[PDB]
């Protein structure tokens, strides 16, 4: 068996670490830094060395007999920690930094998507009123226009109608033209439809897809309010049927990947594409970012009858054409419980009662922002908290089940969305 490491301290963590730990290919599994949920977890030790400390990680891994290690988080990507484990002839499962670039810099992946054709949402940049009111009139509404400087939630106009599209362009522009006040704007197509999170394995050449998802990334029920990481994912979508499946396949993950190695950047590790698909079942990339994983990876880890290790060890060897993956056919549902005031401020510090003394039959909390400190109180330490996840025998009943989990767990200000789910059980799903 290998010793494992895991980098980081999220609840994507928490769960790829527990999955991992099932492994017969698995020895001793560590998790850096790691959270509460890792150290209660008996099957992983915490290692007190910070994500972002690539020295640091590379002397644990040298001296710890390390056979594979999974990056979970944006952070020690950007930063190349990949670059440094493989100059040091070590297993990692992870974009180099020069990769991570589609996951890390928004900027890059819009040139990317407009060079390779991918579909997106076109947008273009203005400081000049008439020359955005002009490109609003050719383009009509729907549309979305963007500024910086204002206050929380009056940043983005989405405008559905050809006034307040012009209105959006006037206002946020305004003293521009006798003043030169300074303002700039962004006018984006607006993507209708529903969301998806479409992750894949890559490892530079082959690709091996996990489980579709959807996640719920505005903070209130009803897709109201701010955006956030995510409030809670469910597994398989079923907005993506197996024709939407293709065209993404198609028109966004093999060009994606296949673009990434014509530009000398070979992509490797997990890829998170968040998805708009259209009433007519086309796929439009919002973004390629960690946030599409987290907490998507929690339902996925408990749907994933494959070994994890064995695929992540695949897809440091350019083996994932010689696999194949092996899911439930149970769906599964996860609650992110997390602390008032998020995606604003919030506290951190609270005591969390009502956690789980034993494991129980089809569910798992996974933990995000907490901590374990001496007295064995687990304490919040984050914005997100937990993931209360599920299997049920549809999304309705992972949905009732995971609420059901959920409901003894307490802190002040405790908050959770109470539609996960939604989408899919308004199907019949
Ligand atoms: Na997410």
């Amino acid at each position: 068996a290998m010793n494992i490491l895991i980098i980081g301290n999220g609840g994507r963590e928490h769960a790829l670490g527990w999955k991992a730990a099932q492994s017969p290919l698995a020895d001793k599994i560590y998790v850096a830094p790691g959270n509460a949920g890792t150290a209660l977890e008996p099957t992983l030790e915490n290692v007190d060395i910070a994500a972002t400390d690539i020295a640091g990680l590379l002397a644990f891994a040298q001296s710890h007999d390390i056979g594979l290690t999974i990056v979970g988080p944006e952070a020690p990507l950007v930063i190349g920690v990949v670059d440094a484990f493989r100059a040091a002839g070590l297993a990692i499962f992870g974009p180099t930094q020069a990769a991570a670039q589609l996951e890390g810099s928004k900027a890059f992946t819009k040139d990317f998507l407009a060079r390779h054709n991918i579909p997106s949402a076109e947008y273009q940049n203005f400081t000049d009123v008439e020359a955005a009111l002009a490109y609003v009139r050719q383009k009509g509404a729907p549309i979305v226009i963007k500024a910086d400087g204002l206050a929380a939630g009056k940043g983005v106009i989405v405008a559905m109608t050809q006034e307040e599209a012009e209105t959006a362009v006037n206002d946020m522009l305004a003293g521009n033209a006798f003043g030169d006040a300074g303002h700039r704007i962004v006018v984006e197509e607006f993507l209708d439809g529903e969301e998806a999170s479409f992750i894949v394995m890559v490892d530079g050449e082959n690709v091996l897809p996990m489980a579709t998802s959807q996640d719920h990334k505005r903070v209130g029920d009803g897709d109201t309010g701010p955006n956030t990481g995510g409030m809670g994912a469910y597994s398989p979508a079923p907005v993506v049927t197996d024709d939407v499946h293709q065209r993404v396949m198609d028109q966004v993950i093999w060009p994606t990947v296949r673009g990434m190695a014509a530009e000398g950047n070979i992509y490797t590790g997990f890829l998170y594409a968040g998805l708009m698909i259209s009433a007519d079942g086309q796929p439009k990339v919002i973004e390629f970012n960690c946030r599409f994983g987290d907490p998507e990876t929690q339902p996925i880890m408990l749907r994933m009858r494959s070994d994890l290790v064995e695929l992540c060890l695949a897809g440091t060897q350019g083996k994932l054409n010689e696999k194949t993956s092996d899911w439930d056919e149970r769906p599964s549902l996860g609650v992110v419980l997390a602390a008032g005031g998020y995606p604003a401020d919030y506290r951190q510090g609270d005591v969390i009662h009502g956690l789980p003394q034993q494991e129980v039959k089809d569910g798992k909390v996974f933990h995000a922002g907490t901590k374990l400190n001496g007295n064995h109180e687990v304490v919040t330490n984050g914005g997100r908290v937990l993931c209360v996840t599920a299997l049920g025998e549809t999304v309705a009943q992972a949905q009732q089940y995971a609420y059901q989990l959920a409901e003894g767990i307490q802190w002040e200000g405790v908050f959770c969305r109470k539609d996960i789910g939604y989408r899919a059980i308004a199907r019949g799903k």
